[PDB]
């Protein structure tokens, strides 16, 4: 319970239902570092899947029933056995209660049932932070999970972008996207779409140089990892389950496998290994499995021998190749567990 709620001072950035967002922190004082993780927990795109989200996932929709404290686990524990990586950081859990992916920026209204401020939240977070200490920092490297991933990349730009405005361009703004880069492939039986329409739905904002790219009506394009992070200038480390279950869920795959739905899978992994070949800070295993960075065992998977808390380690040095300290990591042998490491 290590880590303790703030509810946003500025009350009109707001979850969901209109209720303070927020975020938890645990100061490590004399340590420059800051991690900002970005919690996920997919989304919703209309009023009436919103509605159902409201009545059974509230806590992702809502600050009213959240705890005080929360424990930081994996990337974000203190203890350096469970966390090699930064034990001693300046630890922030921002949850995830905006159901746009991170990527919204519209108020609860008169014609809005419902906030969607994610892209927002994210900012006053940062903004709130800096009186707290942030303003001393040398890193500042914006993590998340799944939807959280994606929201790494959607806003890793513009909090370097806030911080260079506010007066703080000495703070080196990371990125670290776990378990958010998605292919927009086609169904193994019959997400474009809903984002499509979730981005009307929640005034979606997406970076800039992938918007001039894709242009109106296709913003959607850069809430795929493939498409926004070449537009993307802060460095950002991509960790990905090749055969992520929620990847596999979209594509409607579920887990005696005949030949139609190996050659799915397998290519599937291909695409994945594909999209990460010029992505030279990566963690990508050959495993069926979903997020790493915050799971307690997050230590244990390794991809040709390195672990990701190296792996991120490595990194950090590479932005001061390494002898023995790689930071490009995915797996080529082709099936889900050929990485004797994935977890059980
Ligand atoms: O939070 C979780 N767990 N698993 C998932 C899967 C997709 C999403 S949103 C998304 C992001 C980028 C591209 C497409 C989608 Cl649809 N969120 N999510
Ligand atoms: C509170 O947040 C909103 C939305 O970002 C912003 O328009 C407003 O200026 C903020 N208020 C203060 C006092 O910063």
């Amino acid at each position: 319970e290590d880590l303790r709620l703030h509810l946003l001072l500025n009350t009109s950035v707001t979850c969901n239902d209109g209720s303070p967002a927020g975020y938890y922190l645990k100061e490590s004082r004399g340590s420059r570092r800051w991690l900002l993780f970005l919690e996920g927990g997919w989304y919703c795109f209309n009023r009436e899947n919103c509605d159902s989200r409201y009545d059974t996932m509230r806590r992702l929709m809502s600050s009213r029933d959240w705890p005080r404290t929360r424990t930081g686990t994996g990337i974000l524990s203190s203890q350096p056995e469970e966390n090699p990586y930064w034990w001693n950081a300046n630890m922030v859990f921002i949850p995830y209660c905006s159901s746009d992916v991170w990527s919204g920026a519209s108020s609860k209204s008169e014609k809005n049932e419902y906030a969607f401020m994610g892209a927002l939240i994210i900012q006053e977070v940062v903004r709130e932070l800096l009186g707290r200490g942030l303003s001393g920092a040398k890193v500042l490297l914006l993590a998340g999970s799944s939807a959280g991933g994606t929201g790494v990349l959607l806003n890793v730009d513009r909090v370097a972008e806030q911080l260079e405005k506010l007066g703080y361009p000495a703070i080196q703004v990371r990125g670290l996207a776990d378990s958010g880069w998605f292919l927009d492939n086609k169904q193994y039986r019959h997400p474009t779409e809903a984002i499509r329409r979730g981005i009307r739905y929640w005034n979606g904002v997406v970076p800039e140089r992938c918007r001039r790219q894709f242009q109106e009506g296709e913003e959607w394009n850069c809430f795929f990892g493939y498409k926004v992070y070449p537009t993307l200038r802060s460095p950002v480390f991509v960790v990905q389950w090749l055969f992520d279950e929620a990847q596999l869920t979209v594509d409607n795959v579920h887990l005696p496998v005949q030949e139609g739905l190996r050659l799915y899978i397998q290519n599937l992994g291909r695409e994945l290994r594909h999209t990460l070949k010029d992505v030279p800070a990566s963690f990508a295993p050959a495993c069926l499995s979903h997020e790493i960075i915050i799971r307690s065992h997050w230590t244990d998977v390794q991809v040709k021998g390195t672990s990701l808390p190296r792996a991120l380690h490595c990194w950090d040095r590479s932005l001061h190749p390494l002898k023995g300290c790689p930071v490009h990591l995915v797996d080529s042998c082709p099936w889900p567990h050929c990485n004797p490491s994935c977890p059980t």
